[PDB]
């Protein structure tokens, strides 16, 4: 029965972001938006890039997305937008000129320089005069760790998002059978940043259909060394996951405590025991690295 795994693999640092993670509005070979006039009567052509936050939407009643505004491949403005999850209206924007401080968002504009020149969000398609404000970002069908994920893709290849890289982790269960756990990852929009999911085979868990175990944002140093794993392993130390026994029922909580989301639980049919597994991504000889070389699994150690 597997209790500890060591992942030895490299993720190529120059791996380009997938369109499903960072979506440029419009057709290939032409700017997203043309002849956008700023408050100083100057016209621009802009690229508009919506990016997934890597954090499950909705957040406090809103669908949140990252936004970059680019001119000739240079970011002139950036921030986060939040659309009402029910009504699809823009609710808040932190889009401001790049490097701005303090960040000063607007429901109708963004600054494009420190001098305070602005453009209209509507001319960028971030707001919609003839429909739902979120129409153009919704068209991008962006990654979501909860509703449009790599685990969704594993279950149905027409759904969710295909990973940039995967590490398969074979577990021996309490019966000696082999359960495959997979670490699925996407290059994130941030520097040295990746979106990650841990997942069992779809159907191997009783508590969902796609087999997702956990999700998290993984960060690397500028030198390609693992920096942190976000909430991928929760707050465990050492980093670990626990998959509950077949037939495990979480007791009803006593109400200062709140009922935790149903934890990963082995399918009834498997009839196997709780499996707590340390997952070591930072060993001295190996570990999960992010150098500019081929994405590759060097080896996976198990006990």
């Amino acid at each position: 029965k597997t209790t500890r795994v060591g992942v030895n693999a490299n993720l190529r640092s120059e791996q380009p972001v997938a369109a499903a993670v960072s979506y440029k509005v419009g057709t290939a070979g032409s700017p997203s938006k043309t002849n956008v006039v700023d408050s100083a009567t100057n016209s621009h052509n802009y690229d508009v890039v919506y990016s997934s936050t890597g954090i499950a939407n909705p957040v406090s009643g809103n669908n949140e997305y990252l936004v970059d505004i680019k001119e000739n491949g240079v970011i002139v403005a950036t921030g986060k937008v939040a659309y009402d999850a029910a009504t699809n209206e823009l609710v808040s924007s932190t889009i401001d000129y790049k490097g701005a401080s303090p960040v000063t968002g607007s429901m109708t504009t963004t600054r494009i320089n420190a001098a305070g020149t602005t453009v209209n969000l509507a001319d960028l398609g971030i707001v919609n005069a003839s429909g739902a404000d979120d129409a153009e970002v919704v068209a991008g069908k962006l990654y979501d760790p909860s509703t449009w994920s790599m685990s969704d893709y594993a279950k149905d290849n027409s759904k969710g998002v295909k990973p940039d890289f995967e590490v398969q982790i074979p577990l021996s269960d309490s019966k000696g059978g082999q359960r495959t756990v997979t670490l699925s990852m996407l290059k994130g929009p941030g520097p040295n940043q990746w979106y990650a999911e841990l997942r069992a085979k779809p159907g191997d868990l009783a508590n969902n259909g796609n087999g997702q175990i956990s999700t998290g944002i993984i960060e690397f140093t500028t030198d390609g060394k693992l920096k942190n794993t976000g909430s991928l392993f929760g707050t465990t130390s050492p980093t670990a996951i626990t998959i509950k026994s077949s037939g495990y029922i979480a007791p009803t909580v006593t109400p200062p405590a709140v009922q935790p989301p149903t934890p990963p639980t082995w399918a009834d049919a498997l009839g196997i025991d709780e499996q707590e597994v340390q997952i070591d991504l930072a060993s001295a000889a190996g570990g999960l690295t992010q150098y500019n070389s081929q994405s590759v699994v060097q080896s996976v150690n198990t006990n």
